[PDB]
DNA sequence: CCAAGTTTAGCTAAACTTG
DNA sequence: CCAAGTTTAGCTAAACTTG
């Protein structure tokens, strides 16, 4: 229920996002217009986790363009204790609150 | 290519692993006995996407294990410039 | 408790990649 | 070409989590 966008939020996530147009409805009517996932399972014959996929998608779409700014994601396998810090630094900046 | 594995690392390889007996015999099929996913698909009824899957579900799990000791993957959302040290860091290898 | 939503190994399609 | 293998959005099952 809680968990939303705009439209013009809602935009700009699935911009270049490469998916169906069965997605992007069910996305925008339950992040954008407030609808239970259930209405969509149901008149779509679709299991509930099918569209929690669905809405995922797009709200990870919005997110991985919504970083703070300057920041960037990065992976890597690093030693044991520069792996500490990589933990210490987003969890001191979660403990910034 | 073509990447196998003897039936000890295998076993390494899936220790902790949620996988089932059916994943497990695609993989030990074709990671340890050299035979090809092909084989598995007709045998088992499946698609090669599906076999391709089972096979990558436990080599991503060996290298995994593989990894050098102490050393753990890691993923975050940094500011530039600590993601640079991150990947100077993990450049070092 | 209850009902709605989440999670993840594992499947398919079907376009793509490799040799 | 073709044979075999890769990729990933989309789906399920059903345990688990959330409100």
């Amino acid at each position: 229920m809680k968990k939303r966008l705009t439209e013009s939020q809602f935009q700009e996530a699935i911009q270049g996002l490469e998916v169906g147009q069965q997605t992007i409805e069910i996305a925008r009517g339950v992040l954008v217009d407030g609808k239970p996932q259930a209405t969509f399972a149901t008149s779509l014959g679709l299991t509930r986790g099918a569209v929690s996929q669905a809405v995922h998608r797009v709200w990870a779409a919005f997110e991985d363009k919504n970083l703070p700014e300057g920041y960037a994601r990065v992976t890597a396998v690093l030693p044991e204790h520069q792996a500490y810090i990589v933990r210490k630094w987003e969890a001191d900046a979660k403990k910034k609150q």
